[PDB]
């Protein structure tokens, strides 16, 4: 059921999980919750998501609470600015330390509580 895009396979889950249980599921399939590092990847993801909300690999790191990617892709604050839903990350209720794809737009990301359950997207490198 994995979908292929530019050197990576992607798994769009059928069952919802908390952010961490999702990441664990990805790790069990030799993958990680997806990073997003280009306009074309954002576009591939939100179109495939079809208007439903999916956990991606966005999570906070460091004392400053900077955003990071669980797959260890360095997070680029400048290049990622265009990918958030206007108003996000808003840190609602001071408890939104993980990120999902929510809106079917390039401006797609929302921060939400890590313990909420959503469908999720795994990303696995293809290695010829
Ligand atoms: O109003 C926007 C707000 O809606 C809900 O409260 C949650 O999804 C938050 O993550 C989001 O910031
Ligand atoms: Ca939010």
């Amino acid at each position: 059921g994995w979908k292929y895009f530019k050197g990576n396979f992607y798994y769009f889950s059928l069952i919802p999980k908390t952010w961490y249980s999702a990441e664990q599921f990805c790790v069990s399939r030799n993958s990680h919750l997806t990073s997003v590092t280009s306009e074309s990847e954002q576009e591939f993801l939100y179109k495939t998501a079809g208007g439903l909300i999916y956990w991606i690999g966005l999570t906070k790191a460091g004392m400053e609470g900077d955003w990071s990617w669980v797959d260890d892709t360095p997070f680029n604050k400048v290049q990622s600015a265009r990918f958030w839903i206007p108003g996000e990350p808003n840190n609602a209720g001071n408890n939104e330390h993980c990120g999902n794809i929510k809106a079917p737009s390039l401006q797609a990301w929302n921060d939400a509580p890590c313990d909420k359950t959503f469908l999720f997207i795994c990303k696995r490198p293809y290695v010829p």
